[PDB]
């Protein structure tokens, strides 16, 4: 018998995704341990090493689902609330990596996201964080919304807090990657607003993702203006990935509502749809609830008019080797937007610079604090 | 230009150590991100893949030192206390993986452990945990000692707390692996006592490790008896690795002082010294401050008399494929010690079962709580 280990071939093949799967060391956001990846991949079928193939991500979903199931069983037999919550968090992380690049069974993907959201709402019950969970009605759309306050927050012993609104990317889950980012702002005694817009979080596969996501952000701003606990003159919008694209839109359309905006590896336009690597064609197809033939036209419409003015301070983190949002288009935007746009460019980093996420989220969090201080906080 | 990645050959070679390096998702204990491992190993010299070779661990120490240095620079330029502490923790983790299997420069290894301890004492200043740091005098030895209380602890609003004493293994650092384990008990509103006995933590390479570590544990017990904040009738001793060996000694010599004892992959005797794999000969040599020729005699003397009675409830977690503490010797002890010894044996797990550490620390923490409840807590 050999110890349970990940195949060298598989580890190599998954190199791009390993920084995504581990993500950020987080207190509240579900996170995998190395052993969870071993549990998922130790018995992964050999000869299945094509990141672009449907068969790879089927086995990926199946194997990660097993590890999630194992943690739900630990959670169900847990002898304490603290153990129960630890197990539910581990389960949620495993189910997210099961689903995030799986698009072949719409009902199964939605089921896995429901598992994650059920785990999250259970974790909140036993957490030490004040979570204000509600639906924001935008026209006929009921938008899931979480307003989260720093550790030991009491309204009676605090002035109104600054607030960071954070957007999902194409394939993130709100309580996993976005809550992970949000902890950097909670750690600095800021409120955070995380949300499931159309085609985002729990709504992925239910409603098509909205290109004009600023309309939904506008409704969050209106809520924060009405909340006495929040200083609406100290607001930041942060987007990761495609969420970073929304961050550039917010800068153009409603930028004057924000002291500052953070773009984590979003861009003003996406690379040619047909030539997208890995599973990204199916990823974009699933989010927009459209087939291959309709997607380039959507990419055309997505493309920003970069001459339309940037109405606040923007900080972009981008990788030179990003194959989804090309660095040349980001640098063109950086040049045009001038003193209002700061670019941190990582020379040897792929899409979202995930080898640097710990160091750049330190820098980004301190930059946001500075912009609030520059607006007299 | 290719994105910074770890060589397939290197990832494969390091498979045994990757679960050790990532360890446990921790709130206080320093922990690496995936990106830190990439920073360490992306430019690791090719053709250097022998885990048993001195040249491998020299380059390992050099490359991990670079990443630690990078985090100290982030810490020194940090614009907030929260950012400063995040950076110091990341630095401490990197310096630990630089040193933990490096024995060739005594002064450099001690220097790296001093860096970690300086980072830790700085992190305590800005932490939300009550840390009682002092020296326990045992004869002429001044033993570094940390009594840590749960989050939001106030003596005036608490009865005396149960306390878990945790021991280092051969190559752990007290504020890294041991504090990581300790968080499972802090999470359950227990006090934790972590310490640097002879040849342990900051004392590794300064004093030879003491085979009779129970003498130093006895002095901790006396301190906890005198502390009004601690219920001395609700004490647990946990050891990891060689620390688990000390846990078996404590069970034999002063077991009646403890409600329960946890042995994380310690054993009653070590495998033949001469045939030890990887860097373990140099590891044991360094800890005992002795040369190759003296080490088998020490292993002889280390070997327990398993007929000497176990004086409390013991829980052992062990891997079938452990190549340091053979499972057959652990199972012999389990049989002899009877109803007072419980064995969790993982069929396909190597030394310390690190692919299972998250799930088994859930089970272990709940088991300790149960033993305190069985002693009327
Ligand atoms: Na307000
Ligand atoms: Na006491």
């Amino acid at each position: 018998n050999k110890p349970n280990r990940i195949s060298p071939e598989l580890l190599a093949t998954c190199g791009y995704f390993m920084p995504r799967i581990f993500f950020l060391n987080s207190q509240y956001a579900p996170q995998v341990h190395w052993g969870d990846v071993v549990a998922a991949l130790s018995h992964f079928p050999a000869g299945n090493l094509d990141l672009s193939s449907e068969e790879f991500w089927y086995e990926w979903m199946i194997n990660w689902s097993k590890v999630g199931d194992s943690y739900i069983n630990i959670a169900n037999s847990a002898k304490s609330e603290v153990s129960h919550v630890r197990a539910l968090r581990s389960a949620a992380a495993c189910y997210h990596w099961a689903e995030f690049m799986y698009f072949s069974d719409r009902s199964r993907k939605i089921q896995l996201r429901e598992y994650i959201r059920s785990c999250f709402l259970s974790s909140i019950k036993y957490s030490d964080l004040l979570v204000d969970h509600q639906y924001i009605v935008v026209d006929k759309f009921h938008m899931p919304f979480f307003l989260i306050f720093p550790k030991g927050y009491k309204e009676e012993e605090n002035h109104p807090l600054p607030c960071v609104i954070l957007s999902n990317g194409l394939d993130s889950m709100t309580e996993i990657e976005i809550l992970s980012l949000a902890e950097f702002f909670l750690g600095k005694n800021m409120a955070v607003a995380i949300f499931d817009g159309p085609g985002q979080g729990i709504n992925l596969g239910k409603s098509p993702i909205a290109i004009d996501m600023e309309l939904y952000v506008s409704s969050i701003v209106k809520l924060l203006e009405d909340d006495a606990r929040i200083n609406s003159n100290l607001l930041c919008f942060l987007g990761i990935s495609f969420g970073g694209y929304f961050a550039l839109r917010v800068a153009q359309r409603i930028g004057d509502k924000f002291c500052c905006i953070v773009n984590l590896s979003g861009g003003p336009e996406i690379a040619e749809f047909d030539k997208l690597p890995r599973r990204l064609k199916e990823d974009f197809q699933f989010a927009f609830m459209q087939d291959n033939s309709h997607m380039q036209s959507i990419f055309d419409e997505i493309k920003l008019d970069i001459s339309l003015p940037c109405k606040t301070k923007v900080f972009t983190v981008h990788g030179e080797l990003d194959d989804i949002f090309q660095i040349d288009k980001v640098k063109k935007l950086d040049q045009l937007w001038g003193d209002n746009h700061q670019l941190l460019c990582y020379e040897s980093e792929a899409h979202v610079c995930l080898n640097k996420i710990n160091e750049y989220m330190i820098q980004v969090s301190d930059w946001v604090s500075e912009q609030f201080w520059l607006n007299g906080y």
